């Protein structure tokens, strides 16, 4: 047998990068496994891990001390690879 | 084991037409499960487990039927090679 795994990873993202200060923030990024399978015929199916949940969130940048809005994504799943 | 796979299996297809004799030729599928990720939608990385060669190949049906369309021609992809590629790519590989 094999399983399919999509998960959320934590991770930190930097937002950078104009003439402000850069801010850290911890995010989680989409990464997985998922089944595709391509057979053929005479004259298909595609999934990949991506955001289930995800929220904008503003951050806010000091200049040297902006606002950046960044996607947070909470949640992961297989989902088909069209869109 | 927490590595990226793609399958090509063999398989035997069965090509047909009213009026016709069946054949049934070998073939092969794809199968994997390839690595996908994003990143917070900018980058994107989608690969999926499809064709990386191909073919098309004429099979001739018998249609002991007819006189006059005796028999009859039909086209068929033959997948030679699979492997996981960036997904949309298009599964026809030559
Ligand atoms: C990952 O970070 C999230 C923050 O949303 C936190 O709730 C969770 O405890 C962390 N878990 C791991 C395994 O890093
Ligand atoms: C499966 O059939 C394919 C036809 O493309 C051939 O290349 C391969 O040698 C065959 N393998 C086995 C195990 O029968």
């Amino acid at each position: 047998d094999k399983s399919a795994w999509c998960e959320a990873k934590n991770i930190t993202q930097i937002v950078g990068h104009s003439g402000c200060e850069a801010k850290s923030i911890q995010n989680r990024a989409c990464l997985g496994q998922c089944f595709s399978y391509s057979v053929p015929n005479t004259f298909v199916h595609c999934d990949s891990c991506m955001p289930a949940q995800s929220m904008w969130e503003i951050v806010t940048l000091e200049c040297p001390g902006v606002d950046k809005l960044v996607e947070k994504i909470l949640h992961c799943s297989c989902q088909a690879c069209g869109k």
